[PDB]
């Protein structure tokens, strides 16, 4: 059972208590992206990363209580058309606003609240990626080609097929790496250093990443969702604040930016596509989604090599 959010008098996770950190519920965004959260009805705004101005040329306490159909009048329609009342969590509602200098917008459902994500934004190859993913003639192959596409496709320095074992252990089990970084491939790890809540929240949401793991998480607020009095929940949003545990993990490891996409098989996590970037690098949103569905690509073809 998780503990309180350190905003609710929880306590700091220290080794003996991996597994308890609601990393779900940080109250905090990472700092390259603006979050805003709204009332599904109104379009109210109810609570604002501290940061918003950077991103939406308005201060916290001026967004405050305004409404999406006056922020966003072009989107709100749209945006309510997309993402009704009991839509799953999962749905998403994506546009790509003018700014004056684009920004990508990222709306999802959780309950009665619409959750915000705005952050700057800048086929013959991904076609030929998905046949070359189809066309391995085994497991240890698939697991060499899809880590060479998505290093072709994202410049990271690294990208790593970690695979769990039963008792959730992990191991590299194929690696695409920047000439010169040390081999990970074979090395195998203990199950707590992707700990069990983690491993359920990475089930469900099948994108994460740190864009800078030396950056100081962005606090929203209020902290609480108005609505309940209640966390608000930030599984499903990309800028949730990563747990400073395993920040601290990338920062030893000497990475500066981490993403991983979760490899699922018959309903349960398989493994991750796992990418470092020695210097903060933050992803374009339109390459994210192009990984996710390599990694949705990679699990269907995991499920058919490893039956063989
Ligand atoms: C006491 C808690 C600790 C802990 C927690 C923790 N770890 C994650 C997430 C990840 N850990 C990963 C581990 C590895 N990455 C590598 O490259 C290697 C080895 C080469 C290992 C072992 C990975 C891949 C993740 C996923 C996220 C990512 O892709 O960067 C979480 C969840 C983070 C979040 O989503 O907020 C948590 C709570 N890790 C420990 O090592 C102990 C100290």
């Amino acid at each position: 059972p998780f503990f309180p959010p350190l905003y609710l008098g929880g306590p700091e996770i220290t080794t003996e208590n991996c597994e308890r950190e609601p990393i779900h519920i940080p109250g905090s965004i990472q700092p390259h992206g603006a979050l805003l959260t709204a009332d599904g009805h109104s379009g109210e705004v109810l609570q604002m990363s501290l940061n918003a101005a950077t991103f939406l040329g308005q201060e916290p306490t001026v967004l405050r209580g305004q409404t999406l159909a006056a922020l966003l009048p072009e989107q709100w329609p749209a945006l309510q058309a997309a993402l009704p009342p009991g839509c799953p969590d999962a749905l998403q509602y994506r546009a790509t606003l003018d700014w004056p200098a684009h920004l990508s917008l990222t709306v999802h459902r959780v309950g009665e609240l619409l959750i915000l994500e705005f952050e700057p934004t800048e086929p013959h190859a991904l076609r030929n990626a998905m046949f070359a993913l189809e066309s391995a003639p085994n497991l240890r192959a698939l697991a060499e080609v899809a880590t060479q596409t998505v290093r072709e496709l994202t410049g990271f320095d690294r990208v790593m097929l970690y695979k769990f074992a039963p008792d959730a252990t992990g191991e590299v089990i194929a690696e695409a790496r920047r000439e010169g970084l040390h081999a990970f491939l074979g090395h195998r790890f203990p199950a707590s250093d992707i700990p069990a809540q983690a491993r359920a929240l990475y089930t469900r949401h099948l994108l994460r990443l740190t864009a800078d793991t030396r950056a100081a998480a962005v606090p929203l607020d209020p902290v609480l969702n108005p609505q309940t009095n209640a966390p608000t929940p930030l599984g499903g949003a990309v800028l949730r604040a990563t747990s400073p545990m395993a920040m601290q993990f990338l920062r030893n490891m000497g990475v500066g930016s981490s993403l991983s996409v979760s490899v699922v098989v018959g309903g349960q996590l398989w493994g991750l596509i796992a990418c470092h970037h020695q210097t903060p690098y933050v992803l374009p949103p339109d390459l994210r989604t192009t990984l996710e569905y390599l990694g949705r690509l990679l699990s269907l073809q995991v499920q058919v090599k490893e039956a063989l």
